[PDB]
């Protein structure tokens, strides 16, 4: 498949229920996504990581994944539109970056993906 | 007349016989191109820029084009910009960046301008420049 969204759309970080607003951005090769409270800990000899996206100012959903400017890198299943791809993403302890998620050119072929940088939520809710 | 390009593309500046290095870039909205020996002037009373690619390090090929106006420091300029077989008047801002990075860059406003859809897939895909 080759599926068309715009400069920004909406994901949603599959199993956590957030809807993040992602900027596709082509220039960036990895993918980027805000976080706050990042605390590396080992599980069973693992390297794990813990975090809240920076929009869970109440610390309401914790994630807790294993590890896949020198940021963790983590794999979180992200659906856009009615697309559920596995993204490997960056955990920035930066804020000022204005979108939660910035999807970059390898996670943009990972959703098999053609960018218009004249549309903006072409793919409206996330419902995969 | 949605045409389908892909993350780099050889784009060429019309009247200019240089083959210049985009990277289509969705994440920034103005365009830039990397120049060298920047030097600004006043013709008939309207700012002016003269300079050359940064590929052209034996200045073959004088660029002389109005000022549109400076951006927030570097001036910026219209240019018709060749890609595939479209022609378009892009904006783009004279950067003095290394001669690694890519020449041009090609933003969000550009790639709108010029119809495009950006296949993170494909490379190079509208061949050489043809307008």
């Amino acid at each position: 498949e080759k599926t068309v969204y715009g400069l920004n759309e909406y994901a949603a970080l599959d199993g956590i229920n957030l809807e993040v607003a992602a900027k596709l951005d082509t220039g960036a090769k990895t993918a980027s996504l805000s976080a706050r409270d990042i605390k590396r800990f080992k599980r069973n000899g693992e390297s794990w990581v813990r975090f809240y996206l920076a929009i869970d100012a109440a610390h309401s959903h914790p994630i807790e994944r294993p590890l896949a400017t020198a940021r963790p890198v983590i794999e979180l299943d992200i659906c856009m539109g009615s697309a559920m791809r596995s993204i490997e993403v960056n955990l920035t302890d930066r804020s000022a970056f204005q979108y939660p998620l910035l999807i970059g050119s390898e996670a943009l072929k990972r959703f098999d993906a053609l960018v218009d940088p004249s549309l903006k939520y072409a793919a409206g809710k996330p419902a995969c």
